[PDB]
């Protein structure tokens, strides 16, 4: 409690001196609470007119344009402590995970060299605005990193004074620049060396890219087993136990000399011992504290989400094979056959699943794993939208299956060859694409981003007959030389003024391991749609008047657009498709 948490709190106390008090009317029960100070401020999401003006036939579709206009009691709510067999079967599971994934990887600390490369390529690594403008400027003036020292040597120390969590289904946690490095030295290495990558953690998909994670799920479809199991948690961030905290932490045993006590210091003063700002209107800033749930780094969050999800479902997976009986209490001789299970089996049962983050597909041995819930219920994973002890409902095709917001199509190309391609509702798509986030866009800028949307769907989303024409429409409306940016940065192979066919052949065909013969695609209408009935259960607008007159007057909407830019070099992408070449 309050010897690791207190100094930090003393500091923020002093330096609101004249405003500090014990509200009484205070709204926590599950954080423990400290104190209030004096402050005033609010990041709404605007819209992209470049590709709107390109898209009117969705100005009339209420799913679409309601995107643009516009749970903080489920952080505020307590996770009980699991029993004595499920803290045996998780800290057994965990110790063995945690050695798989370190055969062929070295635990090491990132660099101030890393870190600054980073923030010069805009990553999301959720610092705030005080004494330098932005992260950029921070990073090259040494004071800085004189703040960063002096907190480094304190974490050595065993202490911490400004590792101090910022809150805003979602919620995320800026801490400052300085805090963020000193995770990102300890922790880093996880992302930045691929620990989940599919070839070295089996389940999990890092850095896989959405023109994989089809073949991925295909691939496990082909194992002998039960149904394809993909239950979402009710907000997994905040069902992450102290235990959970305790078996993460497990990674230091793997490393050595300062990294190790770096990383310890980081797991037990910032993760398993925390200290937040939040934003009350009645508009105080309320420092509360509390020990369990997820708040860390984004990237360093997906790492620990991917390996707990991991443990989890082998575990879940143990009950359903009849590997343990209870999760009162495992006996003597249970604890040595869920070791002797993990050692013969786990590598195979980890190869049955996609995990990423706190998604997850299991194809488990049988559908015993449906009714298989009393550690997954115990470890407080519960199911969303499903009564606790109701069995899990499978899918029984892998095209059903959902996994990251998607489902996967197996689409056959005029030659014979096997293209397995990501999907979700177009109205989702159309209306993400509609969305900017943040001020003081110039036009060039607000292009470039719709440029980014348009060659994002040329790559993806290719086989949807409105994307692929509204794709062509936007990189047509855009400056042929304009590169494509975004602000919040899996693989991004349409971030490049390359020719979109030549890297369409790079992605489907070159560097795909499914697909045997390398013969190169010389166009467009070589490459392939959905039947025209699955693009309208997607959500396509083929058939309606008003998708009929935008696809016949294209080039009028292309030609307003590039009225409004200016006398600038276009290209003609219309010819690309059938029905505008002559
Ligand atoms: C886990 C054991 N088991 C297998 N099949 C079931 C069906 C309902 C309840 C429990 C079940
Ligand atoms: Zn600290
Ligand atoms: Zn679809």
């Amino acid at each position: 409690n309050l010897d690791i948490i207190g100094k930090r709190i003393e500091k923020i106390k002093q330096e609101h001196e004249t405003s500090w008090h014990y509200d009484q009317d205070h709204p926590y029960k599950t954080w423990a609470y400290h104190g209030s100070y004096e402050t005033k401020q609010t990041a709404s999401s605007m819209v992209n007119g470049v590709v709107r003006l390109l898209t009117k036939p969705w100005d009339i579709i209420p799913m679409v344009t309601q995107m643009a206009m516009t749970f903080k009691e489920k952080v505020d709510t307590r996770t009980q402590e699991p029993k004595e067999g499920t803290k045996k079967l998780m800290k057994i599971t965990a110790e063995w995970l945690w050695k798989e994934l370190g055969k062929k990887k070295t635990p090491r600390m990132c660099t101030r060299e890393e870190f600054t490369r980073k923030v010069r390529s805009n990553a999301a690594l959720g610092a705030i605005f005080n004494k330098w403008k932005s992260a950029r400027e921070a990073v090259e003036d040494s004071g800085f990193w004189e703040l960063v020292d002096k907190e480094r040597n304190l974490h050595l120390e065993g202490k911490c004074e400004t590792c101090v969590y910022n809150m805003m289904s979602r919620a995320i946690w800026y801490m400052w620049l300085g805090a963020r490095f000193l995770e990102f030295e300890a922790l880093g290495f996880l992302n930045e060396d691929h620990w989940f990558s599919r070839e070295n953690s089996l389940s999990g998909v890092e850095g896989e890219g959405l023109h994989k994670l089809g073949y991925i799920l295909r691939d496990v479809s082909k194992k002998e087993g039960g149904a394809m199991y993909a239950d979402d948690t009710a907000g997994w961030d905040t069902r992450i136990t102290l235990e959970d905290l305790k078996n993460e932490e497990m990674v230091t045993n793997h490393m050595e000399g300062e990294h190790k006590k770096l990383a310890e210091a980081i797991f037990k003063l910032t993760y398993q011992n925390k200290v937040v700002r939040v934003q009350r209107p009645t508009t105080v800033m309320d420092i509360i504290s509390r020990r369990d749930q997820r708040g860390s780094g984004q990237v360093v969050t997906y790492g620990l989400n991917t390996f707990t999800n991991m443990e989890a479902q082998l575990i879940r997976q143990m009950e359903g094979e009849g590997v343990f009986k209870s999760i009162q209490h495992l006996t003597v001789t249970e604890e040595i056959a869920v070791k002797n299970w993990l050692v013969r089996v786990g590598r195979e049962r980890l190869s049955r699943m996609a995990i990423s983050g706190d998604d997850c597909v299991v194809k488990p041995l049988d559908d015993r794993f449906a009714s298989a819930l009393t550690a997954l219920n115990d470890m407080g994973k519960v199911r969303k939208d499903i009564q606790q002890w109701e069995p899990s409902r499978g899918w029984n095709d892998w095209t059903q299956v959902p996994f990251c917001s998607h489902h996967f199509h197996e689409l056959i190309m005029k030659d014979g060859r096997v293209l397995v391609v990501p999907c979700r509702n177009q109205d989702e798509l159309i209306g993400r694409a509609r969305i900017s986030q943040g001020a003081g866009w110039s036009l060039r800028e607000t292009a470039c981003l719709g440029k980014s949307y348009a060659q994002m769907w040329s790559l993806m989303y290719f086989h949807r007959r409105d994307l692929r024409l509204a794709a062509n429409a936007i990189c047509s409306a855009v400056p042929s030389h304009w590169v494509p940016t975004s602000r919040t940065t899996a693989t991004h192979e349409w971030m490049t003024t390359e020719d979109m066919l030549t890297v369409w052949n790079r992605v489907w065909i070159q560097e795909n391991p499914w697909m045997e013969d390398k013969t190169p695609v010389e166009s467009w209408e070589e490459i392939p749609y959905l039947g025209k009935r699955e693009d309208q259960w997607c959500g396509s607008l083929i058939g309606l008047t008003s998708r009929a007159t935008w696809a016949k007057n294209i080039q009028t909407a292309i030609n307003q657009v590039r009225s409004l830019i200016g006398n600038e070099e276009y290209t003609d992408y219309m010819p690309s498709m059938k029905r505008f070449r002559r």
